[PDB]
């Protein structure tokens, strides 16, 4: 009838290493206004900080780059083989941002120059976002504070409804997707999700095997999906045709993923009954005013005029916790590249890191090789160091090029600048450094 | 030694004899009327009974009421339906009113009770509504939302994340610690807020809140202060120029209780010092009584100009309750309070009369009769009413005073078709009596 | 469409401090404990002013009779038997404490019949008995008291071999009330999977799941557990077919009633090597005291072959034998009594037609309660209502319990002159069985 | 006026290339001790010949076996020293099957490239479990219960028998059992307190204490969950058991030594301690027998077993199928890891190297597995006789005097393999290589 057998094998945080120099103080150039924890931690380096709350003009950057050992910037500041070329000194770019396409990453990556970004730290300021936005549109609070602004009182219980109970639909079950599952089972909303791959709930949400049953049985349908052909314009006049009557839909992703004129045909169809938009196929470059209009998007003026529409600047990892953590990821693995030569988490170099040293191991140095990816370049390294036990190394290679870390002991003063000379002289050589 | 080990200090729902459906001792089918758009959940309750009902989405001026009142056995109102002696004296067949709302001031309570008329609202089921409102609210003040969308609408792109910030690892302050606050808090910690409350009662807290002990340490200490006090003498103006000076810098004040518990100029002050960073209001000393354009403005409040003038306030119009789950558990919560009063004479939750049940009649019970007996609370009514019953075994019985009224419920045995009308008649006939149904 | 929903803190009451009622003919409440009390009762006793005698054992029929004279409440446990025989001697007897969960050393109609209202504490046991299930697993899983016993001979057996932890395995809860419920939680907590079998549909706590038959929780459980009452349908029910359909190497617990498993179909499935393990607290036959030599084949026949056998608990009625559970007996009793003697409060008891009334305010002066206990026939409250006319009635409620009845009523402008006049007339009234006064 | 601050801050996924060994007919493993049938399973879906025995081996018949292995499992019996280790030709790696390797000369092995796993951590679920067993045992007396009816003995008795709910577990070492039970004992309502020589980070809502003494103080049971140091040697003894409450509990399942059994024996005689279950002894018997636990390996042995409610146990702590089964998974998956890709990772005895698997369509790359002895030059010669291959990736780490080299290589075709093996077989620093491909 059976038999008692084995379970199946299931399936803390707790409270001396050396302090590395560079045989070259560093100096940081920090653009487009870097959050303060970013800059806190690169004074407490040692290192000089130049702090810019603006991007620069080609002119003054090329001047400023020439000297500059790590730079950080954001989406605006395009560096580009024409900017990047002038960087003598250039070990390392920090985007504080998800974004890197503003890089040449290629260029940078055959000058021996790794990017460093932050593209998680902004989940949780989108998932409280829609949370706030669910409710919002629920309760059509936005027409609400318009009215009673110009002096109209319309007190509206009708088609104003409590979440609790309510569907959320999530489309695409990623970092953000998940953080808001759990937030939304939190605020007492059925939790179902679509997604191109088969995912593990979180607490008590369904996956669901369409799009089609998605939009049948949500009364909020959100979008957390990245930018593909496959997601371009992926809700448009068939999946509103499918959505319920007076069902609400959420894009903070991407600005391509909804068809807004088919959005603006349902909503003036009383198909859809309110959305939250924070994206845009087109969005201004700079803030300021009359800069959302028929210029940028044709349909400006038609969905301005809609009501229940909440419009947001691209504002969804706008928070000051957002931005401090973004400093913190970031100005952390650029400080830890310098001052260790770790890439791991790097977007165009080879991943490598070793153990740190103890503070006992006087006489140990450690080089730093980025090299071109062609047979022969280790035995001549190998060779350059034979006079020292290499304590140990690791290279790894990305396309053509490819990175050493190697420690080695018993080296004086006079013995440092013997290797550097030779490792310098190298034929397969990008870039060497090393720390002493 | 350090002490000995001594004492520690110190069921689910389960689906588990029919009741008798009791059918009162008047042939006449009972007439409802209801007003000012009841919730169809009420309308359904009260047809499934067999009750005949008639439904208006608007009041009715007075002439047509007292026309309508005369022969109806309920009436179901909300807050503009004023039932004053002048049209309940017309109500020959008045059982019970319904106040599908939380006031019960429209009506004449006193006036009502002394003709035997027993009133019922629904005081608690907005709860969820107000709590999940102001969830929305902090997490749109935090972020500036309203502010955001109000740019973009006249075409203006301002990307802000300078005192934007994530509800996780914030302070709420709640003020009241009641139905709404005690719902308010689970959000809130599942949210990642910590809660602290301030409440003139000492309150078992839910989840990891803490109770504080005065008003200026919840200032002091939280992010955002958050209202749930009933309107009293110590709430009146509560929230002033002193409690904004004793809260943080870029605090942020949430009022959806009562329009008179905060003083708006001082806050209009607070924010335009860039003390407080944000306000919603729900709630005003003075509100219009109908929905119109241009209502809230400054003959109603000076203010007004100058509140809508500032950055990051959302006003709302009392929508806290506004909700079709709210409306729709009005119309249970009453509809059912009604349908067990009429059906079984139960009065408990009434607001104007005295709280009387008793244990329903099992299906078998055959010849038994219930005497629902409203009548003047004075000296003998007992000794009477119980002399007329005497010819019956009390299976049990039940009467309550309030006030000048008071309300006997009995369960006699061993009754056919021709003893009842007797004992109707009898009853019918005495000094203190106000009110008397049978039901059988 | 989107369409509506379905439809879904204990604080300082500051109320108007209560009125404190005294009884009337009354000079002082004598109280007798036996059967070692817990001191809570006691003290609970002595604040409410009432005269204490406190005993730690059951008293022969000749002194009992002989206290029981002059008693006004009477606390005992499951030995004290109050009879016909010894009730009758009662004069003074307001009402008895059952200190336990058994009513049945006590003749409750004949109780009733003089008046006499009785209370109980069914379910202070239940997290006593919950606990000691979880231990019982893990100890059964582990076989610890085999080790232990081994150990202390001086044998050192290290056995891995069909020892099992508790997380991944499931139990199977027969009688989701009171205790099984707690149990369903703890479980969780340890790890186990909770199915449950019951003759009513119940809502799980936690991710527990209800199962149809209780062939499918035999069948899908490494652990059994009972917590069922005793009925003609429990007789028994864990039997050789039951034992058929449970795993090989499944484990069998009985903390609810001696009689709801066969002890020599368990023998013979331990040893055909069906039952890896049992835990048994309560037996068909049970000693009356403690003592050395009771156990044994005289009162059970299979004693000497059930304690022949590896991996069996055997404990002696145990379940509910802790400190907390005692004190909490005290507490909730003590209160009962105190309420009915008090307030006649007899909301809870079991003999007795359930009655209460709200407390009245501090500053009604001159409000006195009728506490009048009477035969249900017709015309009682028409004496009643008769004798109290000359007063309002601020509330009264009388419930009846097959052919006896009890009075509440609330009278206000009543001077210590009037009351010794209302006692006395409902005193010499036909339907009396009794009459106090409060005021 | 204050201020308004900054907070503080499951998927399915290029399947693997199995590499081969050059120079191998089949692998051989022998698993001794009766290893758990989950090892056994693991290793013969491996492909690998799979010789199981229950027993350890005389010294004679192991000599013999481990010529021609690949890779042995052993417990704690058997004895790996040098004089047996120097016959291993092919030996590649040792499995511990358990939490010991004392029983293996790890020096001697590392020096001849032999590479040493054991499962430290497969037992803490198991250990935590015990500990709430006898928590509610010890509570409630059951072990006295129960050999009181068995003798005919009826004894109802709830004096000074409790609840655990709203009792004080004391939890002395907050590691990976410390913590487990932690979260079990929150769940049974009990609070919790620990002492550690360290500072960590609670689970759910236990407090951590400064001192041991405010433990003691506070607690109704305390448990002992730390390894053997000077610090911890009888770290409990008379003072110990005099701050304790008065009717407290002492349950040890650490180690033999941790507790002075002598004063735990007077404490319980002067009714200071109301009950204790030990697992572990400062002596314990060699194989389970009849006559084993008596006062020739333990003095007080006719004394404690007088007593009552104490809890006596053999090192039962880690003793269930679980954690045998859990043991096989993790030692199993180890050597198969180590054997199949050269993953040295966790391992006791030597230098910890790993790289990322390689993609089914990488054709014609080859891994090398070069240990080697830990002086200058080594790197320099094997990256000469590699230099005609581009080198993917390589890690190389050093253990004192032995050090461990991983290379990927890619196009190399069936000639070039036997080249390279010869080359790097010939090197003067070499102690062992493998190449797969
Ligand atoms: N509004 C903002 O300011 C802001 C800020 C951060 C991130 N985002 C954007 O939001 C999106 C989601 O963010 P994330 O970090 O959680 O992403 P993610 O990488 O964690 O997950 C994306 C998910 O989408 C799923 N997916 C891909 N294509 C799909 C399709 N056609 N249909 C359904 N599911 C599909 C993937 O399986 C994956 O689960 C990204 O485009 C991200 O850049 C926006
Ligand atoms: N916005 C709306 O549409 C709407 C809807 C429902 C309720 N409300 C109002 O909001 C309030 C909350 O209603 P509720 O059901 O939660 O009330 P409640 O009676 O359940 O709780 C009120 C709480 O306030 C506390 N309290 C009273 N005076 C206090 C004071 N001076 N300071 C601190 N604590 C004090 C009480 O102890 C109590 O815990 C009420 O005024 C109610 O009328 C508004
Ligand atoms: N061992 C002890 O010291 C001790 C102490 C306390 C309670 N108990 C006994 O344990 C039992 C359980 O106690 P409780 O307070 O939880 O009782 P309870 O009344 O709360 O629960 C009994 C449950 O059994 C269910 N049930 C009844 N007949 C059934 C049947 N034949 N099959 C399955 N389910 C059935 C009922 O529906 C109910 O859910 C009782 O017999 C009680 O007297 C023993
Ligand atoms: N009974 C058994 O069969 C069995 C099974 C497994 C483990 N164990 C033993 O149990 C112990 C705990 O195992 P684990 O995996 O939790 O170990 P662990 O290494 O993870 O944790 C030990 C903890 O003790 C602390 N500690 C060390 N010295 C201390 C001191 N003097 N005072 C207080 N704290 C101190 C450490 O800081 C650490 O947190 C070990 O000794 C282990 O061998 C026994």
């Amino acid at each position: 009838p059976g038999a008692v057998s084995t379970s199946p094998t299931q399936s803390p945080r707790r409270v001396q290493p050396k302090a590395l120099k560079p045989f070259s103080d560093m100096n940081i150039l920090l653009l487009e206004n870097v959050n303060a924890t970013a800059i806190k931690i690169f004074k407490d380096q040692g290192y000089q900080v130049e702090f810019h709350k603006s991007s620069l003009p080609e002119d003054e950057l090329i001047e400023k780059i020439k000297d500059v050992h790590a730079i950080g910037i954001r989406s605006k500041t395009r560096l580009t083989e024409k900017i990047l070329q002038h960087a003598r000194n250039l070990v390392c770019i920090g985007c504080f941002c998800i974004g890197t396409n503003q890089v040449d990453l290629k260029y940078a990556a055959s000058k021996g120059i790794a990017v460093f970004n932050s593209p998680f730290s902004n989940s949780r300021s989108v998932a409280e976002l829609v949370i706030g936005e669910i409710i919002s549109l629920a309760r059509q609070l936005g027409d609400r504070s318009i009215e009673l602004h110009t002096g109209t009182w319309n007190k509206v219980a009708a088609r104003c409804w409590e979440v609790r109970g309510k569907t959320l639909g999530i489309i695409g079950y990623g970092h953000i997707g998940s953080q808001l599952s759990v937030l939304a089972e939190a605020m007492g909303l059925h939790v179902l999700y679509y997604d191109i791959v088969t995912i593990m709930a979180l607490g008590t949400a369904r996956q669901v095997s369409t799009l089609d049953e998605l939009l049948n049985k949500s009364d909020f349908v959100t979008l957390h999906v990245p930018a593909t052909p496959e997601t371009e314009k992926m809700l448009s006049a068939p999946q509103f045709a499918a959505m319920k009557d007076g069902a609400y839909v959420i894009n903070a992703s991407r600005g391509t993923v909804v068809d807004i004129p088919s959005l603006i045909q349902a909503v003036k169809a009383n198909k859809i009954a309110g959305a939250a938009l924070d994206v845009y196929p087109h969005e201004p470059a700079k803030n300021g005013e009359g800069s959302f209009n028929d210029e940028l998007n044709s349909w400006t003026s038609e969905l301005v005029s809609l009501p229940n529409i909440i419009l947001t600047p691209h504002i969804g990892g706008s928070t000051e916790e957002a931005q401090s953590s973004i400093g913190i990821e970031v100005a952390t693995a650029l400080s830890k590249y310098i001052n260790e030569g770790n890439s791991v988490g790097s977007v165009n170099f080879p991943e490598v890191s070793l153990k740190s040293l103890d503070y006992d191991q006087e006489n140990t140095v450690r080089v730093l090789y980025i090299h071109r990816n062609v047979p022969g370049v280790l035995k001549t390294v190998n060779d350059i160091l034979s006079d020292h036990n290499i304590e140990k190394q690791f290279s790894d290679s990305h396309g053509e090029i490819a990175y050493l870390m190697a420690d080695i002991s018993s080296v004086n003063q006079s013995e440092i600048k013997d290797i550097y000379e030779k490792l310098n002289q190298t034929s397969a050589k990008v870039s060497i450094r090393l720390l002493y």
